[PDB]
């Protein structure tokens, strides 16, 4: 079959997007506004749930855009067959505790943030908006198959027992 | 074939696990046990090695709980065909080193170890113990084609040179 | 078809290799040379544009030398089908601003780079030659169906609405 079954959980949820046939996954759109502090982690709720069939995998990752610009770090989150749960965004503040403070949030996009009313934030803070574009998932197919204990492999390959950890060549 | 090699190197190694047809991959679990500072690296050694066949990659990858819960990174690893070395689990503890100290080291959940002899930690500290449950692999399909240098492409696409860096739209 | 094209953007590029069959995915090469500070953010750029078709998505993902030995961390970028830019290397220096000096600049291996015209560096300092092998590309097939809205999901699993973030057990 080709169809992917989509569950919002309420009105704050947004309806995933894949505009032009050359994009690889979905457009995925948080339904929270939350503020994140330096080295702050947090789960942010998508309030979608989605039903992915037997022999595939989902790939809830990062953007170019949010990930390059801004020290907001998404773990990416394989959503298993099954699992129709709320999708969440695995994510970290992952700019230093400078203890410094300004005046002004950043967003998803590291542009400054201009409020009328005037506060005090940590230095390297930003704001995610409800509403906002900052993940996407790519669904793979998987390869599951029955594991068998061995004392030695039935092929030797070229590669070996090598090579981990190899820098400079 | 639907059977994948799994060969243990040592007493201290375990069993990947796939419980339930509707799980992605394989439980990856821990063969020492090892405490990381705040901002230490490491590869922990798991003492399992796999034989992947040809046309396919293993992804030794992070687990929701450990994630979201820790400040103890897992970089995912690329695991090619033909590698029957033993598999490293690529970690770093990223909790930042703020020079404080307490009594407590924290488990992969970010609970307070508590302990009959009292010791003094770096604040942000994690112990992994031996056969703990920190990792899963996922097996997805690869394709690899041969490689042709062209001046230009033959299918111009409607993304084009676009678009890297995207936020806010 | 089984030929993927590729195009060098300047005398910089440097071609992809796929030594070994066994090997699961392409070397990328550098095409800057570049200083990365501690908490320092860059997109280095390749020089390399690839054409990608239909059904695949590119992972311009870490290796495991560079990643274990350095704290030079690489996000993995989702290369969609059509995208013939130039392709960038997400990268960020991840050592700690500690403050300290000192005489030695760090490679990609973490080896002390020695010269003889003497400066001062921060700590934690990296240095990415310009043709140096840092990132790699895996290819893999996507899921691309189209989406349905629904209340309730047709088939109703053994996972479930659970179950994010276990650890444990
Ligand atoms: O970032 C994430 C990671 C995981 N999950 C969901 C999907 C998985 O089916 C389930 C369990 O995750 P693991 O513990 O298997 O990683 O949690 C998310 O919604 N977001
Ligand atoms: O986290 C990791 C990363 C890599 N490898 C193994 C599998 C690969 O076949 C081999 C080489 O890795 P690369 O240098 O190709 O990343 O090391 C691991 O065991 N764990
Ligand atoms: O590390 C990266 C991430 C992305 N891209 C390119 C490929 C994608 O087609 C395009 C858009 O990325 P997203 O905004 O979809 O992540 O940028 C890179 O060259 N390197
Ligand atoms: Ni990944
Ligand atoms: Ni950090």
């Amino acid at each position: 079959t080709n169809t992917l079954q989509v569950k919002l959980l309420s009105k704050n949820a947004r309806m995933p997007e894949r505009n032009h046939k050359t994009d690889a996954g979905y457009d995925i759109f948080s339904a929270e506004t939350v503020v994140l502090e330096p080295q702050e982690k947090a789960v942010i709720k998508t309030d979608v749930a989605v039903s992915i069939p037997e022999g595939y995998v989902g790939l809830l990752t990062s953007r170019s855009g949010v990930s390059s610009k801004t020290h907001l770090v998404i773990e990416t989150g394989k959503i298993a067959a099954g699992y129709h749960g709320n999708l969440g965004i695995n994510i970290k503040n992952d700019h230093e505790d400078d203890k410094m403070q300004t005046i002004f949030l950043r967003n998803i996009c590291n542009e400054k943030i201009f409020e009328k009313e005037r506060h005090l934030y940590k230095l390297g803070s930003y704001r995610i908006e409800k509403g906002e574009r900052i993940a996407q998932l790519v669904i793979v197919p998987i390869w599951t198959p029955e594991l068998k204990q061995v004392e030695e492999f039935e092929s030797v390959s070229e590669r070996g027992e090598k090579g981990f950890g190899s820098c400079g060549v």
